[PDB]
């Protein structure tokens, strides 16, 4: 059908009663209008800001909205109160509304204390507002005391967004809200809130996992409850869990590498919540994001149709500034986007048509070359769309003085595909892991992949650590062979927790793992921190790991986080030494993410 993309602003700073408006939550009422809520910011911060909870309506689906109401409101006379953060919530099966949030008084959610007494100022406390006549009023609530299960359990908040309600299973019709909470450790776990009374009661699962943040489920085909999470560690990803009891209890958190986040709110939605059990609609899935790893950015939309395991489809909405983004599914078919652009709150209607996706989840396994050579893999598409496509092609996004071209079956109902890509490189491309973007074009919706091709670097994985000066393992991992992992979110780092440490100069050698013709390695500085730069080097080489010829190459490495090229005339080793003579600014650690050496394999 005709694709559908518009928006409109619902709230723009210093507009309408506020000078700063922050943190989206949407839902659709029984009756099909739309609620829009978010934070009026007296102060521009979060709790103990005294804030309040807004909401706007739209009963023409989302053409026109109503004006700004009042559902919490913050004091500032004594005695101060601050209302932050909603999430709603619908009960489908009673047309109660709720919308959560949090209630301050002296703390936020980092100072809270001990305690679920409402009347204590230092608790950050639970709310709830519950509404029966669809939106229009509300009555008011703290749930603290019966979601602190833990007494030592010293702060919560519910995720901003909007929770959900079971449809399947023997906990069908359980309405589930997820938390952060932060234990006595001072960790920051999940835990789901959750009411089998529609409302009337309300009690904590079992928390969940360590680096954990503003958090949130869906329900899968086959009910069990996906758990998805922003990092409070920061990795770059999301993080993800599973539940088979209905939101109680999740399994292990792991970091899921086909979602990159810059530590920022999300939501992931069911795209047919009305489809039943087992079916293939009801594996569908739909995340927004901001697909970044550094800065809130690059808002997009991607879709699942397989219950999270793989996201064949995406389309960016926001290049620009995009922060906390909520999605949820509209009576008419399409999708309600509600997301904050840098200057208030901002409402965006779209649907699968402009999304443009075709269900074909497809693989490139990654491969290795030396430049001047050519080399072909196989592709894998896995049709999940249930239908035929006699001409589909496959696009790929290469450097331009590459030679790339690809093909791919046609596509059959519940059956793979089989393709190829060849590749050709050519001489005196520079040494580098490039990352090759792959399309899958057919008139019925496109699908995406990226792999990477490393182009005259040895590999690592036959790579070791001969020796090091010093690291540090005591207060951090900083283990040398950290170097050689692949991941740029890990370091070494030489020994700091001893004051007796040494400074520069510092040195990393690595065993290659056999004798090769080298002529370069690549340094990439710790990611994180500025101050165990590497500047004035040194590299040496050897044979037998115990004398050493060079230096090879020196310079002085400058602060950029790309990886740096250290360049020598080709010669044979099995050992190379890097030494790191000073840091950039004269302070006394070394940290290096990742050291790649140019070679022929
Ligand atoms: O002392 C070496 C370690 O410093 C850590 O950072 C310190 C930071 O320099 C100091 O200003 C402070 O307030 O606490 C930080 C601890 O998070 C680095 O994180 C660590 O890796 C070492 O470099
Ligand atoms: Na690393």
């Amino acid at each position: 059908g005709e694709p559908l993309y518009t928006e409109q602003d619902l709230a723009v700073n210093g507009r309408e009663g506020f000078p700063n408006y922050r943190i989206p939550a949407l839902t659709v009422t029984p009756d099909g209008d739309l609620l829009a809520s978010y934070d009026g910011r007296p102060t521009g911060i979060g709790a103990p800001g005294p804030n309040s909870i807004l909401q706007r309506r739209s009963t023409d689906g989302g053409r026109t909205w109503g004006e700004q109401q009042v559902v919490s409101a913050g004091q500032t006379t004594a005695p101060i109160k601050g209302f932050s953060d909603p999430s709603y919530l619908v009960d489908r099966e009673t047309g109660t509304i709720f919308n959560f949030h949090v209630y301050s008084q002296r703390q936020g959610f980092a100072g809270s204390r001990p305690g679920t007494d409402p009347a204590d100022p230092n608790v950050l406390h639970a709310n709830v507002a519950t509404s029966t006549d669809g939106g229009l009023t509300w009555s008011h609530r703290t749930i603290t005391a019966d979601i602190t299960p833990d007494p030592g359990w010293r702060s919560r908040f519910a995720a901003s967004g909007e929770g959900i309600q079971l449809r399947y299973g023997p906990h069908a019709g359980r309405l589930i809200q997820q938390y952060t909470i932060i234990n006595a450790a001072g960790a920051f776990q999940a835990v789901s809130v959750y009411s089998d009374d529609h409302g009337r009661t309300w009690r904590a699962g079992e928390a969940v996992g360590v680096g954990m943040d503003e958090n949130k489920t869906v329900e899968l085909s086959d009910g069990r409850v996906l758990l998805n999470s922003r990092d409070s560690a920061r990795s770059g990803y999301r993080k993800v869990a599973v539940s088979t009891d209905g939101g109680h209890s999740y399994g292990p958190v792991t970091i899921d590498r086909d979602l990159p986040d810059p530590t920022n709110n999300a939501s992931i939605i069911r795209a047919f919540p009305d489809a039943p059990a087992g079916s293939a609609r009801a594996k569908v899935l739909l995340f927004s994001n901001a697909a970044s790893q550094t800065s809130r950015s690059q808002g997009t939309i991607r879709m699942s149709c397989d219950d999270g395991q793989t996201w064949p489809v995406s389309k960016v909405f926001q290049p620009g500034s995009m922060s906390y983004s909520t999605l949820t599914a509209l009576p008419d078919g399409t999708y309600g986007l509600l997301y904050e652009p840098g200057t208030g709150i901002r409402y965006a209607n779209f649907n699968l048509a402009w999304l443009g996706g075709i269900c074909a989840p497809f693989t490139i396994p990654d491969v290795a070359l030396e430049p001047g050579q050519q080399v072909t893999v196989p592709v894998a598409v896995t049709n999940q769309s249930g239908i035929a496509v006699p001409k589909p092609s496959l696009q790929l996004d290469a450097s331009p003085d590459w030679q790339v071209q690809g093909s791919v079956e046609p596509l059959m109902p519940g059956r793979q595909a089989k393709g190829q890509v060849t590749i050709t490189v050519p001489a005196g491309t520079t040494p580098g892991r490039y990352r090759v973007g792959a399309t899958l074009r057919t008139s019925a919706g496109n699908a995406s992949t990226t792999f990477t091709v490393t182009v005259g670097l040895l590999d690592q994985a036959r790579m070791s650590i001969a020796d090091v000066d010093s690291e540090e393992t005591a207060r951090e991992d900083g283990r040398a062979s950290n170097v050689i992992d692949g991941n740029p979110s890990t370091f070494w780092h030489t020994e700091w927790s001893r004051a007796d440490a040494p400074g520069y100069p510092h040195r990393i050698s690595l065993d290659l793992g056999g004798t090769h013709t080298i002529s370069g390695l690549q340094y990439t500085r710790r990611q994180n921190s500025a101050n165990e730069q590497v500047a004035d080097y040194e590299i040496y080489t050897s044979l037998n790991g115990t004398t050493w010829d060079g230096p090879v190459a020196s310079g002085r490495f400058t602060t950029s986080l790309a990886p740096q090229r250290a360049v020598f005339p080709a010669r044979d080793a099995r050992y190379i030494r890097l030494v790191a003579l000073s840091e950039q600014t004269g302070h006394k650690y070394a940290a290096v993410a990742e050291l790649e050496v140019e070679g022929q394999r």
